[PDB]
């Protein structure tokens, strides 16, 4: 057969060959001696220029003018810019294309059926932390759209030789505080203990609840970060109730509506956008299984299981699994009632299967990280469990970047 | 560079230095990770000789006698035999140690905390399919033990350059028939349709239910396989019921007690054992989730859901999740009622965590395949989901081999 990875689906018995993987330049963490697929994060004029040429070529293909005079004029303008300034700048439509392409390229994202629908706010004129805040508020208002969520990214100025970076210090735009107690336990979200304490060092007055929304810490070039409080009314939340277990509402659980990732770097054509927050909508398992049930997060499984009167003394009762299911249903049910967009892990995975097919035909493959794409409950009940996947890095890309502090 | 392996739940870090001992490439390269692939892509005396020396070294080192006269002389024996004949033979105690190590080294196996407790039956004096059967029946009887299951392996004669392999054509010693319909659908276990047809074609009189136990097709070298019906009394089965849903029993479901894999090749010291069936006990999700709920297996989710009166018309009621849970619960209950060994996925993954830790101290690492270790429901509910793992090939090993027809 073909000299490209053979990819098999064991539910349906179908085979494809990924040819797109040939376009990867960036090495991942695996070698023939050993596989590092399950690690979460394993560890220049002509270099820029060659990434930029590639990216310009990708742009020109996407609008089908590849080889054209407009294409070769653009290449020359990019090399002239780099020639004299060490960097270059994207046209507005190049930024839009490349922000969508970074999403399309993200191997860990099961939401990619939607990749073509992204509102790109171009905030590359922003020159202060105060203005970042206005741009972020606008982003939140647009994206939240009273519950009918709309995917969006706001792109602040690119990294620039010897000026400091734009950075949003928080990992998401909405995060609940995590307060380290005297006994060493945590009130609120343990994932956010460090950002929480950073907010306090920078002058935030802390509350003492389990669902306290954090302020944002925004950093403009060569300045100390500054602290901004989201107006409450911009932060849509859904209190959690269960469709038949009446007591579930009494637990006083809630989640925010808008997942908006704020600490990743968007790389396009070798240019680096260090502040570039993006939002879509939640898959229900992110809230109901990971955020509420991870032992190192809210850790609520036992409390729910006790309310359900389950046998928590023995694993073989499947207490954990029954409680998790009900917690997931409550999340789906509560978001539905509140009219806030959300997708269940069955509907999400089916649509990702459809994405896979569309990409097979459009590009000859799709990079995907099976461990992240298969949901954290009910794995083999989703079609993605049964689908082999090839993981590789393409650019444009969203990448992790070191914390600013 | 050796891998750093982080547990995200506990924040603890180890380094895997055992991967340095891998002399066998897996499917990945720096350009693309193929970890999620089920089968490998690719499926002289000097070479046999170093695998042999190496394996002989592992053995002497294991009984604490490295360097001893017994050690040097055994190396001479192996060497003289290879140089003269192109092959060699193992001593019983070497074979026992080798088989245990192959199990130890199996990256896909969550049950490895048991790796030291393996009954090894030497069947290398076997010369006919009729004798293979007698050995297999003994194995089943030993391993079943009236429900108090005991791990075992029976090793038939090695591959020899001159000749055909000893082979068990069935994939397990117990398999339910799968009868294809003229309208392409399947009765019984769709996984077993080819072997079912092979059996009829070699003269088996078929049945027509959903749980008909297959005869074995056993093949001595360079001969047609022969059919052998297992005495019903050797095949312990468990009827499935639910502790509280009275109607579940009416589904008429059952499963066999004894999982015994019979188509993998066992490789020790460069020698290859094409027939080496091995058995332990089930982890409940293997029956409950995969075998009964996979869409391409018995596929009973819908029937169970209808019985539970769930809303089947929309994914977001989590009907599938709810039914799967009750099904896994029925398996555990029914195995416990029949006094038949089984382990749930919570206890199993907890034991494997302990195994990882034992191996870290004993060997500096543990090859493991994350996609296969994390169970097919309630993944993030088990500690293994949160554990990084490094997959690689050590020998002695259990490998796949081609189907013999
Ligand atoms: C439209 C609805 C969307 C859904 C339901 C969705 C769903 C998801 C989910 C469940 C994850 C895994 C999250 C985790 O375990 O922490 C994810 C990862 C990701 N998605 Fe999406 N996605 C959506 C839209 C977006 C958009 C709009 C972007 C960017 C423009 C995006 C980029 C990402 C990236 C970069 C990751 C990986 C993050 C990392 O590696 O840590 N997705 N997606
Ligand atoms: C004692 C209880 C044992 C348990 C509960 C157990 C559990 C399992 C499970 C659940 C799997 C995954 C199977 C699948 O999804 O199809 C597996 C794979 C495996 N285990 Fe075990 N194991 C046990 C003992 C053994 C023994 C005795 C051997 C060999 C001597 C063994 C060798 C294997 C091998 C080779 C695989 C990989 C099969 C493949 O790659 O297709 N295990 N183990
Ligand atoms: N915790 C660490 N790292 C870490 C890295 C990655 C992640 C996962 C980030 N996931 C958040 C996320 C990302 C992308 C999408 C979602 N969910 C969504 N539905 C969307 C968000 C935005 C658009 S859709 C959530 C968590 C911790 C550390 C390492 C060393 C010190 S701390
Ligand atoms: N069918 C193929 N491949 C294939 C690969 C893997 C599997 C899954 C094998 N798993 C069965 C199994 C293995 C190991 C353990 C268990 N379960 C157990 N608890 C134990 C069995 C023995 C001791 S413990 C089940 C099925 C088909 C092909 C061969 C050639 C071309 S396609
Ligand atoms: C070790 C392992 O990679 C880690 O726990 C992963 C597994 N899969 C995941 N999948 C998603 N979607 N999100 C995650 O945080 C993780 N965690
Ligand atoms: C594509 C994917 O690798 C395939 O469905 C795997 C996933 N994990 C598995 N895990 C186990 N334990 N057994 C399996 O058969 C599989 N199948
Ligand atoms: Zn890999």
């Amino acid at each position: 057969g073909p000299k490209f990875p053979r990819v098999k689906n064991w539910e349906l018995g179908s085979i494809t060959y990924d040819t797109l993987c040939a376009q990867s330049q960036q090495d991942g963490p695996c070698t023939p001696r050993r596989c590092l697929g399950s690690l979460v994060l394993p560890r220049p004029a002509e270099q820029l220029l060659s990434q930029a040429r590639d990216f310009i070529n990708q742009y020109y293909s996407s609008i089908k003018r590849s080889g054209s005079q407009a294409h070769e004029e653009r290449l020359q303008e990019v090399e002239a810019e780099v020639a004299s300034t060490g960097t270059y700048h994207l046209r507005e439509s190049e930024l839009v294309f490349g922000a969508k392409q970074a999403w399309r390229n993200a191997p860990r994202c099961v939401g990619r059926i939607q990749w073509g629908k992204l509102q790109v706010f171009d905030a590359r004129d922003c020159s202060s932390a105060q203005e970042m805040f206005t741009y972020i508020c606008n982003h939140i208002k647009y994206a939240t759209n009273r519950g009918n969520l709309r995917s969006a990214i706001t792109v602040f100025p690119q990294r620039a030789p010897g000026r400091g970076d734009f950075r949003i210090w928080n990992s998401q735009l909405v995060r609940y505080a995590g307060y380290r107690q005297q006994d060493g336990s945590v009130r609120g979200d343990p994932a956010n203990v460090e950002i929480t304490e950073l907010c306090i060092q920078h002058g935030w007055t802390p509350g003492n609840g389990r669902f306290d929304v954090l302020p944002l810490l925004l950093q403009a070039p060569d300045e100390a970060p500054e602290l901004f409080v989201l107006p409450p009314e911009l932060v849509l939340e859904v209190p959690l109730e269960h469709p038949t277990l009446e007591w579930f509402a009494a637990l006083g659980l809630r989640w925010y509506a808008l997942p908006a990732v704020s600490n990743m770097l968007l790389e396009i054509g070798g240019l680096e956008f260090s502040a570039a927050p993006f939002s879509g909508w939640y898959m229900s398992t992110e809230i109901g299984t990971r955020n509420l049930c991870d032992p190192h997060r809210y850790n609520i499984l036992e409390d729910v299981a006790v309310c359900m009167d389950l046998d928590t003394r023995t694993t073989s009762s499947l207490w954990k699994d029954k409680a998790a299911v009900e917690i997931n249903l409550a999340v789906l049910h509560s978001f539905q009632l509140a009219k806030v967009t959300i997708v269940d892990h069955h509907a999400a995975t089916v649509s990702f299967m459809k994405h896979l097919d569309n990409e097979q035909k459009a590009r000859g493959g799709c990079p995907a990280d099976w461990a992240w794409i298969v949901p954290p409950i009910s794995g083999s009940l989703t079609p993605v469990f049964h689908q082999e996947m090839v993981n590789y890095i393409l650019s444009p890309a969203f990448r992790y970047q070191p914390d600013p502090w």
